């Protein structure tokens, strides 16, 4: 049993524990660091301190709802049932104060030095504002005065010293909400707004007890609101309902309960309640505004970027024909989602980038035969050096005769090769153009027009040269496929022809090599016919 | 004593003085610049002007609380006690006006030209709106009319000309709050909201004096609210409490004090008070919103970045299995703290970067024997060219056979070398892999799998070549340790073997050199066994 | 006179004209473009249209204040004075409608096509909502019914059709405020909030006329608020004050004028007025919040950056000793001003950058003798390739023996050279170290410790090599000064010695050259003694 107590008092492996400590070795280190001292110390992340936090929070909200109401409307406050509840909550919060001695804080590292450091820090921090609210001063002062209507007044007053149990509630709810509200966007916001409206109802309830308490301590003078409305004799449900209604009407600023307040005490209490209500309502409106702006962030940022590009198009005074094509492109590329890609892919590390890239191009590695038959290290490097692009229908991707600087891998949407003295050649998903320009270091062979809405993957020339100089068997493959494709087109490149005639006669090719090559070129005939 | 007066009037070395002036030579320059003119000039950063600011602010808030109340409810305003206070505050603000002549402003540099520049600027800026509020016009006009109920009315009016002492309060509180509120985020916000609620209570108090002042100047006509509620005879505490309650109920918009206002004067004053109250409450709600959004900034920005990466993962339609790993990585790397590292480390200078890097890697310089025994300039350069990384459990850091481009220093969490025909080899904190790939310019020797949650420090190949070409003794060390590690693994590199056989036989090695090398290789056997 | 009319109708050279048109040639182009058509067309930037805008705005706010009040409380609306004012404002707004025909809009370019384009666009845009409000329908319908208490009711109604003069006011105030409110931050904000509170007082006034208008059209039934308060006979000042007070109490939500509204008409008008008041007050609170957040921007952004660097220091868990030095550095460098320097200096062009750099370094070009005697093109290039730095007291700028990569120009604050077997050497403002390391391509000669708070200007090695390879006479100067400084230090560099012994014996030096060199080295002895 005591081993279970020690394992409870030591910090346990949890999500917050891992977020604090990093590796589990730090959790074992903290477990031994707690296991230094004997039978006493509890850690501020332990499940014992968490459950004691929760039990004391339930008891606190219970007592702060039932304390003030009990004081005002119950002029017989010496009943056995009432005294039993009072001493129960008293010994419960004395337990919580001694555990507040035997806890430990976190400045830096978590301080676990009991007899000097945490004792001095706690005795300098909150011991007065807890020791007033702990012990029942209402029975001590009563047995002192026993060892009298003014004394009955004074023992009705000092019970409100237990309202200083409030500071423990906010001091605990700080830790509790920061632990159990870091989950999502909706849940944290909704628990924060319900936190605030719970605070507002607590203040309305306290004020509703106050507006009857002060006409009670003066024994109901004949001009205050209670003896004007003639409800000194009405049963306590009616008095509490009216006092709470009066405080809620002051709080939301609707109006005075009665026509007006005439006595001086009622007048000043009404004014103080009005100030507190206006301030709390202003804070509530501010929190509602902050919650709304936190919910509406993404659409706002997208409209910011849209207004920026609209201002750019306005500054150059482009025609509306072009603005329609630009907004069509932004829709067809970003799909109404604002995000920066290079920054995120720079923030992630190498295997996360490799796994994300392999998932985004899982279709292309299957559909191209080259990627299906090549080595996975080459495939991974060539895949890592790619770039997304979106082409609108009917614009030239590659024009003939210009200098070549990249190649493109088709992912979605058919694009056509338009060679003169050739009809047309369509290219489905899973194919590539831009081979022979980069392999021959010359001018583009035949132009390419984007028929449908193409979604292409492009690869620059320097990365292509680095990868294909690392592994040259794929360069032999590209040379052979480019030879067949050029022979079908009609033009021929003697540089690549002589390089292959010196390459194939050198004997570096194998039986499996040219069998794979024959498979690839018949596959290329298939994905140029289709 | 006069030397103390001159040292008070000259600017003193303070935090604001250093933030204004840079070096202390500018403070000495300003001290001589004040010491040019004789016995007169005070500087707008001097402790004399600061203490005169504070004393005049205390006297101002005192007088603006007690002036209007004194006017309305005290129809016997010729008492000795009242006249003594009036002439006291009068001569105090005449002192402040003459010191307002003998001050100096700051446009650019601080102007200290007395007899033309600052005299012309002050006499064109605020001299009318101070000279009205300075001298007691209420006794001058009275002794003029002595040298009569309308005259008693007129001498009750002109005392409100001292409410133009208000502009000096805001004009001073600008400087005072910008001096003593640049400390932190909570303190500046709380003093700003209490500044605004102090302003609102001041307006409520002034309006509460007004609502009795205007039924007073008409000698209480039989239809205004005072003679309707029948409180012309009630003692002044009751009249002030009711007038303040009526103005506060108009201000927060709760309701008319009485059922309605019937006389025309009460009607128009009620409407003007309603407008001023609605405007001031709107400003208060705006300031509360701005304060709340200023407090809730960091969690907001973190949720912005989180929503952005969520939109990226939504756009690529990644499976939830991968989204869980990405959110796990972001938690395990940033720990819920949004900050940009490269920008901050670019903003700091060279010794701050060196000191921060040495503190972040104080454990690694002790645990690695190479760093413990090397020269501190080399250690500092190699430390400056490092980069943080976080690896999740069970992904390959380095795969075998790929091209090598960096090396890694383990900081936290064990990672394993998985070589074929070797069992496994664990590596604790404080070790490095990636030596022999960069030293032999070839393929990776054996793959490395991240067992626990690794926190690694990585170093790129170009920086490694620059540092190790600057100092080659560490390259001899790395060559020897790599030779031993390869001999234990099973593969061997003849390039490094021949380079060391030509290196060691060259005679460049020394007795201390290979003694240190023997210590390092037995240390490497220790941190590969462990 | 007609030439003055044509020059008024044509667009004039103004600040908005230059911001619209760029060069003055476009203003002359627009002047001829207006001068195409004859005697008719006015341009929407012309001073004629601006002054007609202003005169119609004055007349509009006058009429919309005096129209509704005239309708309700003046049951004798056939007086000569009243009819004269009505036909005056009628013919004034018929003038404004015909000028609304003869104007021109701006879609793109400013359309100036009169008889089809602007006529069709205006007749499709606003001609109904102006032609109702232009002509006095109240006299036309009266002379129709003349060519009867229901008819008197109907001629009291249709005058409110002139409230549709309101749309012209907002349609003009759009252009007028965007012209004359682009000046500053305070003026635009204050005119916007006073614009909104003017709109709110206009709605309060209109509602105050409505609450008496509807009990007027039913001939004051015996249960509406007017005949309950018994003010059918009170003179019109009293009725207007009470009706405006009732509408203002509904508008700000304070309370019903009377105890409650009993008749059905009063009930529904009260509810509609409550809805309009709550909506307008919500808009006012929103505009106040936006104004406050616009005023408090700079301090907010500075606190954002400060919280970010605080989160960075918290994430690395640096000691508070280091956090104090970092916050000291940020204060001493940015001086509490958030701004990005590289972005702004990238946005400006070449002579603006040259002029800004020459002003920031006007002291250094005078204090250094090299800059005073060198060619201004060299001085400008070397000045353009500089970088600011701030060094805290007591850290080593340059350590001995390390590799050299930049040189530093002292601007403010003394720094010391600490050479072994030399006492110490102080360097005032206007001096440079880092010459001989960059000139000899080797290790740093002697360390340098920052004594006071140094503000230095640094220059990198690649820019230094580019400039000093462009002009080599300054390299001869640096070689000679470095020779003297090394001879005084104690170490000597044979590379520079032999390069100068081959350089000086080559005969490239002149009499003016070595006279300038002698002046520079005695100046260097002066600024090393001092
Ligand atoms: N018949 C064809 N079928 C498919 N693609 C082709 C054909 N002819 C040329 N191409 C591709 O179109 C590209 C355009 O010019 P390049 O020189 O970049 O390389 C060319 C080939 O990749
Ligand atoms: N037996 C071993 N123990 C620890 N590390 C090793 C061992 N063998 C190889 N390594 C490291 O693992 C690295 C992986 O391949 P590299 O060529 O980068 O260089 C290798 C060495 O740094
Ligand atoms: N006696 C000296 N007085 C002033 N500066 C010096 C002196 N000796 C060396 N320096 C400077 O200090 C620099 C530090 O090393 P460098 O090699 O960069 O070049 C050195 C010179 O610019």
């Amino acid at each position: 049993m005591q081993r279970q107590f020690t394992s409870m008092l030591q910090p346990g492996v949890n999500k917050f524990s891992l977020r604090m400590f990093g590796s589990q070795k730090a959790v074992e280190k903290e477990q031994e660091r707690v296991k230094t001292a004997g039978f006493w110390i509890i850690h501020p992340y332990s499940d014992f301190r968490f459950y004691w936090d929760l039990i004391m929070l339930i008891m606190m909200v219970g007592n702060l709802v039932i304390i003030p109401v009990g004081i005002t409307f119950f002029t017989e406050q010496t009943t056995t049932p009432w005294i039993i509840f009072n001493v129960a909550s008293d010994t419960v919060f004395l337990l919580d104060l001694i555990m507040n001695f035997r806890t430990g804080t976190v400045n830096s590292s978590e301080i676990i030095l009991d007899p000097k450091v945490i004792k001095m820090n706690y005795l300098k921090s909150w011991f007065v504002v807890d020791f007033i609210s702990s012990i029942p001063v209402d029975y001590i002062f009563l047995i002192v005065e026993k060892g009298a209507l003014r004394i009955v007044r004074f023992t009705k007053i000092l019970s409100l010293l237990r309202l200083l149990r409030l500071s423990r509630l906010i001091r605990y709810i700080h830790q509790w909400e920061e632990i159990f509200h870091m989950t999502d966007d909706l849940a944290s916001a909704v628990v924060r707004i319900f936190n605030l409206i719970g605070m507002m109802l607590l203040l309305c309830h306290w004020d509703g007890c106050l507006q009857f308490l002060v006409p009670l301590l003066q024994d109901f003078p004949p001009d205050c609101w209670v003896s004007l409305n003639e409800m000194v004799n009405d049963s306590w449900g009616k008095q509490y309902s009216y006092a709470l209604f009066k405080a809620m009407s002051h709080m939301l600023c609707i109006g005075y309960g009665a026509q007006a307040p005439v006595s001086m005490s009622d007048l000043w209490i009404t004014m103080l309640s009005m100030i507190v209500g206006a301030t709390c309502y202003a804070m509530f409106v501010g929190h509602a505004t902050a919650l709304i702006q936190s919910l509406d962030s993404s659409r706002r940022q997208y409209q910011e970027k849209y207004k920026q590009v609209e201002q750019y198009m306005s500054f150059h005074k482009l025609p509306a024909d072009m603005r329609q094509k630009i907004h069509d492109y932004y829709e067809h590329r970003y799909q109404g989602k604002i995000f920066d890609e290079e920054n995120i892919l720079n923030e992630l590390n190498d295997p996360l980038r490799e796994e994300i890239v392999n998932f985004n191009c899982r279709k292309l590695v299957a559909t191209m035969p080259l990627f299906a038959n090549a080595d996975p290290n080459f495939v991974t490097a060539m895949l890592s050096k790619l770039r997304f692009e979106v082409f609108q229908p009917g614009d030239y991707i590659i024009r003939e005769g210009a200098v070549g600087k990249k190649m493109y891998f088709i992912q979605h949407g058919v694009a056509g090769v338009i060679t003169k003295s050739s009809k047309e050649m369509k290219l489905t998903d899973g194919s590539y153009f831009g081979e022979i320009c980069l392999l021959t270091k010359g001018r583009r062979t035949a132009s390419v027009r984007a028929d449908t809405y193409c979604r292409l993957y492009s690869l620059s020339v320097d990365n292509f040269n680095e990868v294909l100089e690392e592994y040259p068997m794929m360069r032999r493959a590209f040379e052979t496929v480019a030879i067949d494709r050029l022979d079908r087109i009609g033009k021929k490149n003697s540089i690549l022809l002589q390089k292959f005639q010196k390459d194939l006669n050198t004997g570096v090719f194998n039986n499996q090599e040219n069998e794979i090559l024959k498979q690839i070129v018949k596959h290329d005939r298939e994905m140029v016919q289709a």
